[PDB]
């Protein structure tokens, strides 16, 4: 009879408050009565960001949310008297938040270093390269696809590599008989990796960093 | 006696698909009574997508959703009895789908030219350039700031203009000194314009034009 439903809202709703977010349903209910809320968001930190309208039972939110701050509110409504004693005892009011894609995906270890064999077969695992997201992992707002954006030098071969976009693992591609040094120049090789959004999706976020590659003896 | 409340779902969810996202609650009726969906997106075009469980009266999706293809739903949900007639006349249920931030902003007016007479003040008007945004105005997810990247040429000064973040006007910020024809080459400055989404915030999603501004005589 007290019944009502779970909400969901997006963060960093926009201006201006409060704003309705969703509406407990009573009926069997006398006159003269009152919906109270509770719970954390209410009247447990972070008090205060929740609201009901006594008489409607609307259900509104006073300010914008942070899903990676926090991601759920469980919250308790009831019905009471015209003094305060409960004619509809409490039930359980859920919130979730809704995440918005508001972190840009960012490399955490570097510098990264790593080394390979002069001579090696293909898909030899020079290093791991995961980058990190405060967004949802479910959601394609974390979920992320790798490339290797630039190789300096450009010799023997423009890409002598090869990144898993969904592993993050940097391979060999190119053959011992060139992927050599003998008459080198610099021993080493300069990598841009990009960590980006949405699996792909042309329209992600994106995250850099160049990864330094030494060929071995 | 049906009760179908306001169904919200973010759009560009992740498989594994159905997934759950409400429910119709109903009281007061007999058994083998059955649910039954209805409406574009259920029976008619665009077909398939929602489905309702004929005894619990759960509501659920079968695929991701896009924002920008269809924003809202109109269903209309009732009980009937074995045989087919209603039992429990239609009502509706409305499924709204959340805004997420996949559309990048753009500048689909081109090509941008202005003009401005050699010697102006500080704070004439030459031109205001807007970018369009396929997202959803009343989140960040549009919500655009103005920026300017790049000035060519850089004589008198690399930074001849400002850009109001909010509005899109390009003024002018170059003295009746400093702004002048004459002690020059070709009638032109070419700018680098940008647009972000989030209201300018660093994880904002970018989109560019180039704006043509001709000094007058
Ligand atoms: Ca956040
Ligand atoms: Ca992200
Ligand atoms: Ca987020
Ligand atoms: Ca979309
Ligand atoms: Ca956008
Ligand atoms: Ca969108």
């Amino acid at each position: 009879s007290i019944l009502a439903t779970p909400i969901l809202i997006p963060e960093n709703q926009r201006p201006p408050f409060p704003r309705s977010v969703g509406k407990v349903i009573r009926s069997e209910g006398t006159e003269g009565a009152k919906f109270r809320l509770s719970g954390k968001g209410v009247d447990q930190d972070p008090k205060g960001i929740f609201r009901i309208n006594e008489i409607s039972g609307d259900v509104s939110v006073t300010r914008p949310l942070d899903r990676e701050a926090i991601a759920n509110y469980q919250l308790e409504v009831e019905v009471t008297d015209l003094s305060g004693k409960i004619i509809d005892g409490p039930v359980r009011l859920d919130i979730s938040v809704i995440d918005q894609n508001d972190n840009r995906p960012m490399f955490k270890e570097g510098p990264y270093v790593g080394h390979v064999m002069e001579g090696s077969p293909t898909g030899t695992t020079v290093m791991r390269m995961t980058a990190f997201d405060a967004d949802d992992p479910s959601t394609d707002n974390a979920l992320l696809r790798y490339n290797i954006l630039k190789q300096t030098p450009t010799k023997p071969s423009p890409n002598m590599f090869y990144i898993d976009p969904e592993k993050g693992d940097i391979v060999t591609v190119v053959s011992p008989v060139l992927l050599d040094r003998e008459t080198m120049e610099t021993p080493k090789y300069e990598l841009v990796i990009e960590a980006k959004d949405m699996g792909g999706h042309d329209v992600g976020l994106t995250g850099t960093a160049t990864a330094t590659i030494l060929i071995d003896d």
